[PDB]
């Protein structure tokens, strides 16, 4: 809608950035799409796809979520608050999934990628749910360089929204697993300043944040409104200079703007 577009372009233009938006309203099937077929560096938002891949594996492997991983010091990375907390005792795969979603723990992500059988297992999972755009090229934290015109570690807003729709709200997973994935998202701790900040206080938000160089500022969410069906919102944003500061307020403004239309 022209009203959305103008608001989005001014926001985007005013912040000297490139913004990508896909919103799917699962109530009526209406979508709002802005640069939605263009690639953007996903940064930590990939962890959503990773947790889903693990849930997919657990469908054939019923001990998987409860498998205890005794990781070591050398697995610990600069950003690993939960895996650090639990070093002495280790963590289950389930706990690793919750920590990578809700605290964006990088050790937890790398441990789960290894559990799945490597980077290509995550991509093949994305292919298996019909996501042709998602590409994971590097482990954490290298995947967050977000360099101009570098297609490594990118997806499109449309593809990520479609995948979040199918996994959380659709039939890509079995019921126990899709329910678990929604519970993890709803317990996210990193998302207050982004899509959550832009949605009514009486709504429930389940989201995965990501950020990185070039002031990249990303958030992907399912929104549970006070009336009607759930809504999927993906927002990717990146800026001119390598050391740009993230613009979390831009994401909240996008959300405000989009939710006005529905
Ligand atoms: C993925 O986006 C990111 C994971 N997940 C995050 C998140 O969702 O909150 C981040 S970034 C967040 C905003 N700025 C800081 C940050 O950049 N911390 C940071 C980054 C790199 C290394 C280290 C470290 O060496 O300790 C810390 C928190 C969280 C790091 C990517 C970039 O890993």
């Amino acid at each position: 809608p022209a009203s959305v577009d103008k608001q989005l372009a001014e926001l985007e233009r005013n912040a000297n950035g490139r913004l990508g938006v896909a919103m799917i309203n699962t109530g009526n099937g209406t979508k709002i799409l802005y640069r939605a077929a263009q690639r953007f560096p996903f940064c930590s938002t990939f962890k959503f796809m990773l947790a889903a891949a693990v849930l997919d594996q657990s469908q054939s492997q019923p001990n998987l979520l409860n498998k205890h991983i005794n990781y070591h010091e050398s697995d610990l990375l600069s950003y690993a608050p939960i895996t650090r907390k639990n070093l002495a005792h280790g963590m289950t795969v389930s706990e690793l999934c919750a920590a990578t979603i809700q605290y964006s723990d990088n050790t937890a992500a790398n441990l789960l990628i290894k559990e799945l059988g490597g980077l290509a297992a995550v991509n093949q999972f994305a292919r298996s749910i019909g996501d042709q755009m998602f590409r994971l090229d590097r482990w954490e934290p290298d995947l967050n360089t977000a360099r101009p015109n570098d297609p490594r570690d990118t997806t499109t807003p449309a593809a990520m929204a479609a995948s979040m729709n199918k996994l959380v709200l659709g039939d890509a997973l079995r019921p126990a697993q899709r329910s678990q994935l929604a519970v993890w998202l709803k317990g996210n701790t990193t998302g207050d300043a982004t899509i959550r900040a832009g949605a009514p206080t009486d709504w429930i938000v389940g989201d995965k944040t990501g950020s990185g160089d070039y002031g990249t500022t990303n958030d992907i969410a399912v929104l549970w409104p006070t009336k009607g069906a759930p809504i999927v919102l993906v927002v990717y944003f990146t800026q001119r200079e390598k050391d740009a500061k993230p613009r979390r307020d831009v994401l909240a403004s996008v959300t405000k703007i989009i939710l006005s239309q529905i």
